[PDB]
């Protein structure tokens, strides 16, 4: 009760024995005071009229709303004056930020400031995405340093707006949880070491699109519908929002899907700020993630606003289903 511990301490007497420059804690911090402030904003966007459009489309389609501004202008107002970062990649934006010299760091990240969109307006749960990188390249900061494979992400995780809020990361040792303590804004440890079931119960996806699935797709829904050994079929959920489907499947396990579909060969949700980190953080839990073909952290990325096809969660259910895309290959 008088000893917390917060993000802060924990990436602190994390990154600590092992030292270093210690910018890891100060881009995290400065996240956090973001992801508490679009909280505050999300708790009562009704009363403050946060509500509806912005008047404007992202990259490649969508309707921006008011809250995708302001999200986006607190993450990186405090990811500049962290210090920490030198190249910024965000869904609001066309091109790759570059931090002005004075206030570069060592990272570059890219992340979704409010993922959930359709969801806004009805009051269900809404999150921030992050993937973060260590810039290689030893030349100008520039928007190629963004273009890595998921692989290298040092750091990934995301916030979600749900009925409390939490902030998962995942970094190279693993998974954790921690919620926001409205009363002295702070993000607590509740779930440390996080690890999804091997197998789960649960299947995710927009079947609203059954019509332009493709035959893999096709065959494991009706196999989580009609167990073919007769279990019990798998309980449907779809929340609609990526960070609140992703997050269930994390702690529940089971399966969420955003596959390729006739309309649409590289899926609909983007590679860099949406798949990568939750990619990261489902393989940091003991999950796989995949396009069905691949690893989505394998991809190596051309077009920042790049998508990709993925499927993740339990690694017996994303089996089921690669073994189904085999079988049709
Ligand atoms: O309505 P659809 O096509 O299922 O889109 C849902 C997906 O769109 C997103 O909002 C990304 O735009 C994800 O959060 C969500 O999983
Ligand atoms: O809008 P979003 O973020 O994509 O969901
Ligand atoms: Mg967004
Ligand atoms: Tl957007
Ligand atoms: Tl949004
Ligand atoms: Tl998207
Ligand atoms: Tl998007």
């Amino acid at each position: 009760d008088t000893n917390i511990v917060t993000l802060t301490r924990f990436v602190m007497e994390e990154g600590r024995k092992a030292r270093g420059t210690g910018e890891m804690t100060q881009l995290l911090n400065s996240l956090c005071t973001a992801v508490k402030a679009i909280s505050t904003a999300v708790r009562k966007a009704g009363i403050a009229h946060l509500y509806g459009i912005a008047g404007s489309t992202n990259v490649t389609g969508d309707q921006v709303k008011k809250l995708d501004v302001l999200s986006n202008d607190l993450v990186i107002n405090v990811l500049k004056s962290s210090f920490a970062t030198c190249v910024l990649v965000s869904e609001e934006d066309k091109n790759a930020i570059i931090v002005e010299p004075e206030k570069r760091g060592k990272y570059v990240v890219c992340f979704d400031p409010l993922d959930g969109s359709s969801n806004i307006d009805c009051l269900v749960s809404i999150g921030t995405i992050f993937g973060i990188y260590r810039k290689n390249s030893t030349d100008e900061p520039s928007e190629k340093d963004a273009l890595q494979p998921g692989r290298n992400l040092v750091a990934a995780g995301y916030a979600l707006y749900g009925s409390a809020t939490m902030l998962v990361l995942a970094m190279v040792n693993g998974v954790n949880c921690f919620m926001l303590d409205p009363a002295i804004g702070e993000f607590i440890l509740v779930d440390r070491d996080v690890k999804i079931k091997k197998k789960g119960s649960i299947y995710s996806i927009n079947e609203g699109y059954a019509k332009e699935f493709d035959p893999a797709i096709t065959e494991y829904i009706q196999r989580k519908k009609f167990p073919p050994d007769n279990s019990a079929p798998y309980g449907a959920r779809y929340v609609g929002s990526m960070v609140a489907d992703v997050h269930r499947t994390l702690v529940y396990g089971g399966i969420f899907m955003y596959p390729a579909n006739k309309k649409s060969p590289k899926g609909k949700l983007r590679l860099l700020y949406e798949c990568n980190p939750m990619a990261y953080v489902m393989e940091k839990a003991g999950g796989l993630a995949t396009t069905g073909k691949e690893a989505v952290l394998d991809i190596v990325p051309t077009d920042i606003h790049q998508r990709a096809p993925i499927i993740l969660g339990s690694p017996e259910d994303v089996t089921e289903l690669l073994e189904i895309y085999q079988k049709h290959a």
